[PDB]
DNA sequence: CAAGGCACATGACAACGGTGTTCAGTGCCGCGTTGCCCGATACCCCCTACCCGTAGTTGACTGGCATCCGGGCGCCGGGTCGCC
């Protein structure tokens, strides 16, 4: 029962291709640099800090895009490795 | 014939005889309470074969696993659907 609901929760999400995934990774590194700059104790402009924060949030969104995409692969591997004592 | 003079013994007189006593001291030779001298054993030390925790492994490899019955009865009780 619950696994059916989790597979439903996976539902339909956009699968990832080479161009989409590499663009997402580019946004990820952009956001990582943005939060790096934010974490620096040096004073930064307020609007600049908000720009860095929003790109970091967009990178987080990209992260969840990758994870929600590859839930299907990880459950495939789980099927490969299940039935040996753990749930 | 009576009174006065000499022998032997005699009332006491201490001091020896000999033995068993008073202190008292110190041992004599049987029973006890603690000194040896060791010997062992508990407590520190160093490192090392192994136990246990963590870090990676670049073709790709994108939804499981189901259940499946001959009770059977019987009721309660409520939920959902039907009626209108």
């Amino acid at each position: 029962d619950p696994v059916k609901d989790y597979l439903k929760q996976i539902g339909k999400v956009p699968l990832l291709n080479a161009e989409q995934e590499v663009e997402l990774a580019k946004r990820i590194e952009a956001g990582l640099f943005a939060e790096d700059k934010l974490a620096n104790s040096d004073k930064l402009a307020p609007k600049l800090k908000r720009e860095l924060e929003i790109i970091a949030e967009d990178g987080r969104r990209a992260k969840n895009h990758l994870l929600e995409a590859n839930l299907r692969l990880v459950v495939s591997l789980a099927k490969r490795y299940t039935g040996r004592g753990m749930l």
